[PDB]
């Protein structure tokens, strides 16, 4: 019933540009949206956004997140590890190249979700969540290596899985952090799970 | 260590800005991000709400309520919590039920508020609380819910069970062109992975 008429180009900078978008109601309403899109998209999605279960015996299962200042947001964020994914790279192997570059782990593909929205009221943006599982017991994650390219600057912050949102929790309480939503989402579903 | 340095608008819409936004990094250098942020959050602690909205009803197994819309970023059908804008003096629970009511029909009671959380801090400033609200559907009041939608918003309602949440999902996306929302397949993951 609803579909774009046209878009108008209000503005490109080289990262993000904002477009005036004409679409069809389903009344046969001509309305207007602004709409954000960043200039970097072919690819499957913008990006990929990587759930990484640390995976050690003996000890408890942790998720391993990272935490950096945000311009956008002008302040540090909690957040999956993620970037965009490169001309010709499938998601899975964005995945695994973005988890050691922010992180110096080194996993395996669990999952990979269709492409799915980040802020759909305001943006274009998409992104593959792909599930890895980090072995954390293999030598190569023993002491891992992070590659961070030019001008990422990441700490990584691994918190236990059952705990969770308690623990995101508290480091808001403390730390004046922003915890990302979809963080936040998958660990609120850890405790309304069953 | 790293600090906001300067903001400066480079275009601004009815709803919508890109601003140039200048950064100490945590080197020393100066560097540079495009920065979007909405021209409506005022004096509120996020711009927004998400509702997660747990049906309970007896002799049923428990619902997450979503709701479809076309989204004009997107160019398409989207699949979301239950979600808008906080008005100028309205709490974040307020906003939850309200939106709740309006998009879907149903009354809820509040269950937990999260701390503002970030949609795309590598893009935009935009943060919403996530509320977790449970519908008591065995109550008369919820029993046909009539949605309230105000001007151009035109939803649809799907209930889906939080036991097989992930695997319904999927199913939807295999029938037809729609995106399901990052912080729905994030929180149908956590679901999974419990
Ligand atoms: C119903 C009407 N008052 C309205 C129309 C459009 C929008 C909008 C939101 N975000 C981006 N672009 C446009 C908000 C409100
Ligand atoms: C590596 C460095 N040239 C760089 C700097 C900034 C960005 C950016 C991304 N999204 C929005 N605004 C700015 C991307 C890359
Ligand atoms: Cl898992
Ligand atoms: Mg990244
Ligand atoms: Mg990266
Ligand atoms: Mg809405
Ligand atoms: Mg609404």
């Amino acid at each position: 019933k609803q579909y774009i008429i046209s878009e108008e180009l209000i503005s490109e900078g080289k990262w993000v540009k904002l477009e005036k978008t004409t679409y069809m109601d389903p009344t046969g309403k001509t309305r207007t949206w602004e709409s954000v899109k960043r200039t970097t998209r072919k690819q499957t999605a913008d990006g990929v956004a990587v759930i990484p279960v640390l995976q050690r015996t003996l000890h408890y299962e942790c998720i391993v997140l990272v935490k950096q200042f945000r311009p956008p947001m002008g302040g540090y964020c909690i957040e999956f590890p993620a970037g965009l994914i490169d001309d010709g790279e499938t998601p899975e192997a964005a995945a695994l190249r973005e988890l050691e570059e922010e992180t110096g782990y080194k996993g395996d593909i669990a999952e990979c979700s269709p492409a799915v929205c980040m802020d759909p009221g305001l943006s274009n943006c998409t992104i593959h969540i792909v599930t890895v599982t980090i072995n954390g017991d293999d030598a190569e994650n023993a002491r891992p290596k992070p590659k961070p390219g030019d001008g990422e600057f990441v700490e990584v912050i691994s918190l236990p899985k059952n705990d969770l949102l308690q623990r995101l929790d508290a480091l808001v309480a403390e730390e004046h952090l922003t915890v990302d939503a979809r963080v936040y989402s998958y660990a609120l579903a850890l405790k309304h799970a069953n």
